[PDB]
């Protein structure tokens, strides 16, 4: 399989791209799809990192911290989108 540094580097770029497009977009449907793209890729890549990474790598550990920061920001944007959906429904 690919190296942990390779997977997390590509995951970082993917999540940054999707989160950027969600913040740029003024369409709630597009925002939900952008956040869904990032959420799915994060779940797959992070859940499989156990298989290829054992720990002890400063770059991989630093990438994990930066990915978690992207993940946390992704969760706020999903909460903001959910807030807007609830407004429409009420």
């Amino acid at each position: 399989s690919n190296a942990p540094v390779t997977e997390l580097t590509r995951l970082k770029e993917y999540m940054e791209d999707q989160i950027a497009k969600a913040k740029e977009s003024s369409s709630l449907t597009a925002q939900l799809k952008f956040l869904e793209n990032a959420h799915t890729e994060h779940f797959v890549k992070m859940g499989s990192l156990t298989t290829i990474y054992k720990g002890g790598s400063e770059v991989v550990d630093r990438l994990k911290i930066e990915i978690r920061s992207l993940y946390e920001e992704m969760l706020e944007l999903k909460d903001k989108c959910r807030d807007q959906i609830q407004q429409y429904e009420t």
